[PDB]
């Protein structure tokens, strides 16, 4: 009835995007309306960019929002990129991402 719970105790809320692990793999879990879905891996391969590819540091904050993985909200081209420094608004250290092609 709105609130989202993973049966683990975490009483999320309809729209409290979060991140869940599998004791080895990463996975972003979110509660929409029909239930609770997630994004396997979440992250993506990083090449060149500003960090020549490296372990991003998400979920980070950009433009005032948050991103648990790559994103193209910082450009008008469509190239996926991520952050490698908790402080991207100070360092600007970011990397790109493929995902598809």
């Amino acid at each position: 009835y709105g609130h989202c719970v993973t049966d683990s105790g975490v009483v999320y809320s309809v729209g409290m995007q979060w991140l869940k692990t599998q004791g080895n793999k990463q996975m972003l879990c979110t509660c929409l309306g029909n239930g609770v879905s997630c994004q396997e891996t979440a992250v993506t391969q990083t090449y060149g960019g500003n960090s020549n590819g490296e372990p991003c540091v998400l979920p980070f904050t950009y433009n005032g929002r948050t991103f648990y993985s790559c994103t193209t909200e910082g450009r008008q081209d469509g190239h996926l990129w991520c952050s490698t420094t908790s402080n991207y608004e100070q360092d600007q250290k970011y990397s790109f991402c493929t995902d598809h092609t």
